[PDB]
């Protein structure tokens, strides 16, 4: 069905792809990458946190087949170049960290594609969607160039939707207890942040996230109301939000988990999940809802101060995400 | 001086060891453990955390040479059999970890000791005290089965007895991602805490944590306004408590560092410590404060909600701790 | 339709019952245990490095539910009183790791059981059996307490039989890059092997393994041919034999390849494997093959002297082994 | 007393640095880096491997004070620029493994430096060479640009050479179980190498390595004797060889040990050390020697085949050579 084309063959370029293969829906036809298709091709079959493809992958000249189906690789610099409407490409999910900002990432319409989904926070975009949380308020005429923000704002957004609206947010802060991910170094070497300069797996390092102020762009009366920050913690995937929020009604610990389970089993069924289990993050590795409550870490002081831990598998949770969103778009007519 | 036996050389043992090596008015005379006595020098002399200890070590029959200094190695199982008293051990540190109760740690008292320092949060101790917050309650006359509570609950008090005094808490929540202890196991292998029974060093683990409620022992007015949680994170060494709390005064993040820095060069010297670096957890193995303000975190929403975290290396900062609290109450009066 | 009862549901007890489920061909019908069956469902349910068990586990009172069948769990400190006959268990799997004597064993004999395979090397078994390299061997009339060899001579076995019957061994020298086990330390603690009472995930750990010199069992011509020592390493899972071995007869890598994946395909399919292909250890997670070629590594000297490097699941492909050998022994007479 | 300059500053040069520091006999006065002053400082002054510098660090604009000492930073692309001369630079360490080809590398003696060491295998080097090994060979008019040849070539060739010389080495094999470097990727990204596209931290990683065969540049007589291989693993320094090798003499165990404890503590005394503890890769972080001999590990099949471990701080004792090398070159004349 909507045939979409990936700029940018790199971990979520690579997640995506094997999220899109679970949908019948959507159709990845092209992806764009200076990397040679031997290379792309053993990092999609091989990975290290994600095990082995489920299909069959090899290279044709400089293509991709993928059970059988040959996936067009291009190898342009410039997003203006890559003609996505030539081969009928009418989605595409901008993913190399390059073209953030909306004249960039405009290039794609310029070449053909109808729309542009920005895998990250990005500067001028038409609209920043959370799945579960504000995809209604996405306008086909309007919005072409949207983001789908950061994976720890698709973790949050949710859950502070259902505490906001359900009791109300006074304040809150936020710890972000996260993975290292491929902006961090092996050992010591220079960087731009001088906390994630440090060797990834040796330490805890408290760094920065956006996240806590994105989630304003998707429930605008949390505007101003939360902060927090990011703990790098050596393991490799799967991380956990720890939202610490004044509320404004008196609750119980059941009545806020109850809350959350009721959101969980109807309206965020498949974004939101709620655990009443024991389990630790190996677990959630694989996980494609964006948040899962772990229900028995829920606390609460004085009826109006509550802590909520969800986790999210940071690579799967919001690259099916991704593809919700391209499903969702198409939807709407394009 | 003071003459001091230790149950158990299992790392807190070892660790107030090393720590003792460094107090002149400290001698450690005894320590008691079942171990061979070769075993324990190997592990007293190599350490993975810490490395090797400075000093020479060697064994003399069934006991340890530190420094051509004779180190009696008892191998008791009752504490009743200890016989503190005959060769003069006026304080005896309880680190087995199984004596935490007053019903068994006041055994060594009947065995001879003058006073006992639980080197864990205990039950029906004399008083539960943290160096810097409260040793101003000790009663020589009164008080002697101590408690030096956790490691955890060293490092938050120091800074939330500042943050209570200048701008009053109304309620706090707090989490503490902590590096594995020996509490957790290797591979999936039983446990009580069905949490702490997962491979330790593959995931980010949630588990409960009463250095929170503990707070209250010491500054009693803090009583019912702190909760918290620990993730245990897959490090060795060196730990994070990251408060989130609501204070009385609206304030700034200048203000709320200006106490902090103001105490920690002031009253709580030694004890509390602040530091405007981006460093990571590596870099705070083999610190001997309590807790190190990790300034550049400071945060504050609405000029109520603060977040302040702060560092600990929990097994070097405790050990010192264990010895300050020795020298401190020999100094009062045996 | 083979009646199976497990003695011990640790790590080797869960994963070959995690194995057994694939056969149709072998029934677990009872474990013995004495944890609590909350806690081994739980832990049957969830593991670190194999992820979830793909069956619906619950408790029934005392006993475990797994996928419809009823497991009986039994809390007999001594195998004497198991009463295997009246549950009309025929083979029990021996993996308690405490009764690893031919007498101890016999116990489960005496209750009933009419074979025993011990899951690792075994003292005064009726025979010692490498499922590809001498189950041919076994004797249904005379040997009733069979040993499965370890999970390294699982490994070294199967292509030390390939390299000695085609080019034949004068001598050789393993060395096992292995994961950390349930054997070793968290933290620096009193261990008989000095080596293993450090720090498990910090240190590369030389330790001694018996793999080389029991090779001699199953390979008698092997009989003072083979040394080896083992490296424990900072993974969970999956190890690695590499062996420089001195041949009779002069060769090329391209020989020993081909002999090895002649094997592979041949004779020894399904126990050994060939790849050319450049993988790392995560790659053989979940590999239930019991010895995989990395022929990529193969290397040669002078040609006399070859270096042969093999992967190995230590954990799955193993417990493969174990159940294949019930269902072999089941099948030659019980 | 002798004028050094480093050109890169990334580990190597930061490390060389560091062991400069203690030698009282060089002295380095400039740098080469494209990084700015702030992060360079940053990183000298705090390790994730090895802790905080015992020196105060700042920065003078843009050059950096090390104990009041400035030391000018340069921050050229092309080494021809580098004037040398004008500073007074005798010798550089040519540490950024771009200027590895003899002609590349002469272009530090044209900006006017006398020699250039190369911390690195080079390319058409005027000599190679192995610190304890051939140094003796070194001529001041024939040699301009020497190579100090790898970590791992520096543990094997100390201790080859003595077992050679003793007992002659017919045939060898090696792996190097080796800590991970900055050369590879933190989760699968791509890499020339596709082993080394995997995350590091995750799996034991077999690759390649020329120190084995590099052997022969240092000792003539083992050309075409040797090869080997690398196994990357989880551990952010210090690395093992491991020797298996045919001998022309018998020899036992004994008689191994005592020629290297010979070596260890004459001839080789500062460059091999011999062990006789039971230790593990953490207790060897810091160490400055090249190779330590494991003596618990030797092991001998039908007197002639053996295995010998040798342990290497792989950023420790490099560097210590280089500085080594460094002062013996100045020390016959520039």
């Amino acid at each position: 069905a909507v045939k979409v084309g990936i700029n940018g063959f790199g971990r979520i370029g690579r997640n995506v792809f094997r999220a899109a293969l679970k949908n019948p829906d959507i159709e990845v036809v092209a992806v764009n990458d200076l990397t040679d298709a031997n290379t792309l091709a053993h990092l999609l079959k091989y990975d290290s946190v994600h095990g082995r493809l489920d299909a069959e992958v090899s290279v044709n000249g400089n293509n991709l087949v993928v059970n059988g189906k040959e996936i067009i690789v291009k190898a342009e610099r410039d997003p203006e170049n890559l003609a996505w409407g030539e081969i009928g490409v009418d989605i595409v999910v901008e993913s190399t960290g390059r073209f953030t900002k909306r004249e960039d990432a405009a290039k794609h319409l310029e070449a053909g594609a109808k729309k542009v989904i920005i895998s990250a926070p990005a500067k001028n975009e038409d609209i920043t969607i959370v799945m579960g949380v504000n995809q209604d308020k996405y306008d086909p005429k309007a919005h072409h160039v949207i983001s789908n923000a950061s994976c720890t704002t698709n973790c949050l957004a949710p859950f502070a939707k259902v505490l906001h609206e359900q009791f109300g947010i006074v304040r809150g802060m936020m710890t972000t207890v996260h993975s290292y991910t491929n902006d961090q170094r092996i050992l010591d070497l220079p960087h731009k942040d001088l906390r994630r300069a440090r060797a990834a797996a040796e330490s805890i390092i408290p760094t920065t996230t956006g996240a806590a102020k994105a989630v304003a762009l998707v429930l605008p009366e949390l505007k101003g109301k939360l902060n927090g920050m990011a703990m790098r913690v050596p393991t490799p995937n799967v991380s956990v939000v720890d939202l610490v929020a004044e509320l404004e009604k008196e609750v119980t610990v059941e009545e806020v988990n109850a809350a959350l389970k009721a959101a969980a089993e109807g309206e965020l069924k498949g974004i939101l999940a709620y655990s009443e289990e024991p389990l630790v993050s190996r677990d959630y590795n694989g996980s494609t809802v964006s948040s899962t409550i772990d229900a028995l870490s829920t606390m609460v002081i004085d009826g109006k101060m509550v802590k909520v831990v969800s986790w999210y598998d940071n690579e799967t949770g919001y690259s099916h995400r991704v593809v919700d969103l391209a499903a969702y778009i198409a939807s709407k007519g394009l």
